[PDB]
């Protein structure tokens, strides 16, 4: 009935309110909180997390969900989707026994300090005992989340971040990438080395106040609502807080402006999704949420990569760089394109350019999959990390675990099945932009970008993606939006056109 | 056994964790939140406030307190005090029916809107409907909070902010103030007028970045722990957030810097108490809270009035003004003292000098007491306000309710019985500083202030007040600290030395 469904709605509004507090508390801990407030803040967040957990895991919720589900056809369409999303949120908290949960929590908090130091010291052997336990915990986690579905443990884990994504499809997507991208990289490198184009590096200092002003200017170009969000400073840029009050951060160095500019553009792309997330009338409910991390990172990367690193945008950007920092030879649209699209393989994933980046992701996918499968053991990670690094990026890591397998925090913090979503995001972004250019026209999109007039583009994003939140399945959403399910051929054609053909 | 007590401790830690979130949300509301965030933020705070209420008022809590209390002798000194403070918190929440609390939140949220416009528009008539309801509400609230005590309803309201304070003691105190303050003010005005001393008002602009730097510098003089707190800007200066993370705010104008400086020093005096509140080991418990609004305001006024408006402090301050803003004729010791210590009765209590301030408080006390007692009704407040302002301050407010009875937010915000604590704080500050001067020596105290070297003074405040929180009754606390219960004669002699002599 409506009765139990509406009772669920009420419970989920309660949870949304408590989540508001947690999100604020988390935002503040990274931006405003002084160091001695840390224990108080963590104690407070833990207690509130506990209450949210007891609320969603009370016996009555399951009984409520079950009564609501027998009378499904008496609900409006969007209420039916909301009931689906409610079960999903309930299963995500309920399928892990509390004994497992506390054990995971203890190990991840342990695993963190052990990782951080070993990383800094290049000591995989000191990490390895922990790492073996993580991998056993993750394998155990997969099975629990798998439930009575018969899903592969890793699939159960990827599902946390990418609802409905199967290992079969993931293996097809990454196998597709593996068939062409390592040779594309090599082709691009040799083309760029044979050309020998002049690239003038921007010369600093770039005053941090002028960087901030430039960033806000670009947030205005993306029509960020500043009456419903903020820009501030943290050690790691992120997009956080709540949908009514979306708060992004960045970090500035005087020596360059690119990382921070492009970083803000990236987070603004996330923000636009959050600020415009529908469906309307479901604001405090789980159907009014981002569909997946791949869909979310598809929005950030649409902003950053599809618009931000384009030749057209350089035409708009260059004269703003003259205006905000003062003129210098580096500040021409042709030269800034060369700076922003420069291809240079390296060892560190977070520093990777648009082309190399998916190779870092692909390799993490394969290892994660293989560990979960039993094909390899923690023991072998360094060896296989090095194999893949030489193979995909032409670089060695043997003996350099610091910048090899120990470089990312993710496994310390109990995040397995997360990494692949980044390249899924890149693929979503390329697919969406292909559609937008098909619909609006190539010259129209280029004119919008080069003139910093994004409204027609942002409107298509809003229509196709943002207004739907989680009311549709990912497959349904992408089909409705772009004509088909997620297809990596768009990302391939984007990368070929931009890097191999220098087309923008 | 000790089981009920230790389970209550666990409950109050939970509540402390919840209050942390509410405190952060409230601070952020006034400092960082963009305007469209407002609805979601109010809905979140209300849901959490409800959960806290239901937690503390559950029948379980009553049963725990009753069980703990029947073996109160099996508890150590600080645990028995903590149990007293637990019962107090529970009674504060548990006494009003939930139907009452709903009505009040409704009425007050609406009252803030109508008050604000009526105030801007000088329209008591428009406000009078709301105000008759507020007064009816407060009389009902007082009776509810009194219960079977036999306390006057207004006493039960005063008790919320000033635990253990009786109306009889309040009447003894304001009666004392009335015995010397009027002849003092009168005398000071005719002294000032006969001298006709030159006062140079500082001339701006004062860049807000420079003001901020000066304000932070004085926070450092008070040894504010910036690893455990912040300064930020808000529409209305306050001291908030939590004890591990004390966040104070100010507002800046280019035309003058004094209000903001002294304001920051005031809030920093509050912050020092919150940053150092004991007892140690009871941090998440109600025993580790400020004793009263009177004692709290005592710490802020010790900072602001006892140190911050003294001649010795002007010796330190004047060279700092030159340093931060650049030299000008006004920036002398002698002249800044005259600016900061200036006496000029006016209509607006926030703007009142150290001498006139208690007169504004006394008139509100008298008016709140008469309203509660049914000696006047809401219709009569403008007339009575004028009469009391004429008698106390020499000033007519008739027809100017904007600068008369509608002046302050307190009544529309549901705060009755609050005003008296301002003067109690002034008295606590003066009594504290007496003991400090007696113990350290006048010369050592003056030396400390004039060199910006406040360590020895702060250490005394910490020892005497901050470290105890609510472990002692207010009478015990002041007796242990100062040798006696609150005595307004210290306040008298403070005002006499500063303004008459
Ligand atoms: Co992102
Ligand atoms: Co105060």
């Amino acid at each position: 009935s409506m009765k139990p469904y509406k009772e669920l709605e009420r419970v989920f509004t309660k949870l949304y309110r408590y989540g508001h507090m947690l999100l604020l508390a988390d935002w503040d801990s990274h931006t405003m909180m002084p160091c001695k407030g840390s224990d108080a803040r963590g104690a407070a967040m833990a207690e509130l997390q506990l209450h949210m957990h007891d609320t969603i895991t009370a016996p009555k919720i399951r009984a409520l969900i079950e009564e609501a589900e027998k009378s499904v056809g008496d609900l409006e369409k969007l209420q039916r989707a909301n009931l689906r999303e409610m079960r999903r949120a309930w299963e995500l908290e309920n399928l892990l026994p509390e004994e497992f949960v506390e054990r995971k929590t203890v190990l991840t908090t342990k695993a963190h300090q052990v990782w951080k130091t070993c990383r800094e010291k290049n000591d995989f052997a000191g990490f390895l005992p922990t790492l073996k336990e993580l991998i056993a915990l993750f394998r155990e986690e997969g099975k629990l989340r798998a439930g009575n579905s018969g899903k592969h443990p890793y699939e159960a884990l990827v599902d946390i971040y990418e609802p409905g994504m199967t290992l079969q499809r993931l293996d097809e997507i990454f196998g597709n990438v593996r068939s062409w991208l390592p040779e594309l990289l090599k082709e691009v490198q040799e083309k760029q080395k044979a050309l020998g184009e002049t690239v003038l590096e921007p010369k600093g200092p770039f005053p941090v106040s002028k960087q901030e002003a430039l960033c806000r200017f670009f947030m205005d170009v993306w029509k960020f609502d500043f009456d419903g969000g903020r820009l501030d400073v943290s050690a790691h840029p992120f997009c956080g807080n709540s949908k009514e009050d979306v708060r992004i951060t960045t970090k500035y160095t005087e020596t360059e402006f690119v990382t921070s500019l492009l970083g803000v553009i990236h987070e603004t792309g996330h923000a636009k999704y959050e600020q415009n997330c529908g469906p309307k009338g479901f604001e405090t409910q789980p159907v009014c949420m981002a569909r997946s991390l791949g869909v979310h990172e598809g929005q950030s990367l649409f902003a950053e990569m599809q618009i931000g690193r384009s030749g057209a945008f350089m035409e708009f950007l260059a004269p703003r760089l003259v205006e905000y920092f003062g003129d210098q030879p580096a500040f021409t649209s042709s030269n800034m394109k060369r700076v922003i699209q420069r291809v240079s393989p390296g060892l560190i994933r977070i520093d990777a350019d648009e082309l190399c980046y998916p190779l870092h992701v692909m390799l993490r996918y394969e290892i994660e999959r293989d560990l979960m499968d039993g094909n390899i053991e923690a023991e072998e990670v360094p060896r296989v990390w090095n194999e893949k690094m030489k193979s995909y990026l032409g670089l060695e890591t043997l003996g350099n675990d610091k910048e090899g397998c120990l470089q990312d925090v993710h496994w310390s913090g109990g995040m397995f099945g997360y990494f692949p979503t980044y390249s899924l995001g890149a693929m979503v972004a390329a697919q969406l932009m292909s559609c937008v250019r098909r619909e609006l026209g190539e010259e129209v999109v280029d004119d919008c970008i080069r003139k910093g007039d994004l409204g027609k583009i942002l409107a298509k994003q809003n229509e196709k993606i943002w207004q739907h939140g989680s009311s549709l399945t990912t497959d349904e959403l992408l089909r409705q939006a772009t004509g088909e399910t997620l297809n990596p051929e768009h990302y391939r054609r984007h990368l070929e056109r931009r890097y191999r053909d220098d087309r923008g």
